[PDB]
């Protein structure tokens, strides 16, 4: 299986970033980890390079799995991140800004995000 590393990212304002894809789907930034680099150290590295965001990880949040339309198996494991700054629309990109719990809830492509997002929010200190 291939590890990946993301990151739920929010602001002082308690809102999250999100990307929007060539697709046009909204999801978190994500990427695969180098060797030898720690996961916690990849999603940082990943969301910079996602969205031009520096951000660093407050707290671990779980894995989810799947397989990817080529039918490798991936596992990525997300982290709860304190972000500033504006993001920046990245190549393929369509999209990319920061929501507020409520519009992210209503933007948000992949039911499994969902979850993530409120996870996120119950460990995302007030």
């Amino acid at each position: 299986m291939e590890l990946g590393a993301g990151g739920v990212v929010f602001n002082a304002k308690r809102e999250v970033l999100l990307l929007r894809d060539r697709m046009g789907f909204w999801v978190f930034p994500k990427g695969h980890p180098e060797p030898g680099e720690s996961l916690e150290e990849a999603a940082v590295r990943e969301v910079w390079e996602e969205t031009g965001v520096r951000a660093e990880v407050l707290l671990p949040l779980y894995p989810t799995r799947y397989v990817n339309p080529k039918g490798v198996e991936r596992e990525v494991h997300w982290f709860l991140m304190r972000g500033e700054g504006a993001p920046r629309l990245e190549e393929g990109m369509t999209g990319a800004g920061w929501f507020s719990p409520e519009e992210a809830r209503a933007l948000l492509a992949f039911p499994e995000d969902l979850g993530l997002l409120e996870v996120a929010l119950e460990r995302l200190p007030l």
